[PDB]
């Protein structure tokens, strides 16, 4: 099973740097979301799931066929709240109907991260929409509940490493968590991309506390809180130590979540050799827009 790249037809960096001004306008302006947290950090969750379907083994899901267009992706339980990243994305899609489903949704993501301040991801064009019977079973996004080996053998099917695993993990410095959603409360409404995810890990006070949807999760009295896989990062040795280089260099820390952050969306794609090369995107504020 290969997906080979297949730019969409007549298309360069300037096409992609349009897509890549329209998401960038609309996070800007839709900002009410989520109390005024707005769509950065659950566009960076839709192109995180839209990934973390795929495995090593067979090659199947992840990013190239845009699969969480169909129902049963769409309707997973680990993807209950990221309806509202597609609905924000719909109308750009609208805009631009020449660009596929996975550099749409992965873009997104790139977007996101750029916009809220931080590091450039490079990123490449050319995933192909797939037919609905290539879409992934339920069941391959990972679980909150559990601990330090479980989080490592995980992200063993995505071919990540200790280092590459503490650096997407980073990524939780934004947003929330909400009930509704996945049966834990709380976070820091943060929509600035930091290296504070170390710092909370590190410098807070955190208590284990059983939560109004009888989940586990450890909670500080600043009000943030972890799921039991982010602290597992403090409990395991070989996180720990990755944990406080992070929290003690934040341009080390950028650096290896960009490249593990297009890593996962790249994952499970072959890209001809006369393909172009990654595209890096200016923000708006680099354009004076
Ligand atoms: C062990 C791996 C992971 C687990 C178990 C996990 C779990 C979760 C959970 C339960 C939430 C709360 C969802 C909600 O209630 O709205 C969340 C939020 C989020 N996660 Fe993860 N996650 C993991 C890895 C990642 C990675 C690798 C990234 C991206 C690089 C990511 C990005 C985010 C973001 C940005 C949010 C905030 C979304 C929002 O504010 O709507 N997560 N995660
Ligand atoms: C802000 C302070 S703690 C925190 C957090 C820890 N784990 C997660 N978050 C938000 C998404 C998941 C976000």
């Amino acid at each position: 099973l290969v997906h080979v790249a297949s730019v969409e037809k007549g298309r360069s960096y300037e096409d992609f740097q349009k897509v890549y001004n329209a998401i960038a306008l609309k996070l800007r302006e839709d900002d009410e979301y989520d109390n005024y947290i707005g769509y950065g950090p659950v566009l960076v969750r839709l192109a995180w799931h839209i990934s973390g379907t795929w495995d090593k083994h067979d090659n199947t899901g992840g990013s190239y066929g845009g699969t969480y267009r169909f129902k049963k992706e769409f309707n997973d339980p680990s993807n209950a709240g990221l309806q509202n990243g597609f609905k924000f994305l719909e109308p750009i899609h609208k805009e631009f109907p020449w660009i596929s489903s996975g550099d749409l949704f992965s873009l997104g993501g790139v977007t996101a991260v750029q916009e809220m301040q931080g590091p450039k991801i490079p990123w490449r064009c050319g995933r192909v929409d797939t037919p609905e019977d290539t879409t992934p079973d339920n069941g391959r996004l990972p679980d909150a509940d559990k601990d330090a080996g479980y989080v490592r053998t995980f992200f063993q099917r995505l071919n990540m490493n200790d280092r590459e695993v503490v650096a997407l993990m980073g990524a939780h410095a934004l947003g929330k968590t909400h009930l509704k959603n996945s049966g834990y409360e709380g976070g820091g409404a943060n929509n600035v991309f930091t290296n504070e995810f170390y710092l909370n890990l590190l410098n807070e006070d955190w208590k284990l506390e059983k939560n109004d949807a009888n989940n586990e999760q450890w909670d500080s009295k600043s009000g943030y809180m972890m799921l039991p896989t982010d602290y597992s990062l403090i409990q395991d040795p070989k996180y720990l130590s990755i944990v406080k280089e992070y929290a003690n260099d934040q341009d080390k820390f950028f650096k290896d979540f960009s490249k593990a952050f297009e890593k996962l969306l790249e994952n499970g794609i072959t890209f001809p050799k006369d393909a172009p090369s990654p595209f890096i995107f200016k923000t708006l504020e680099e354009q004076g827009l």
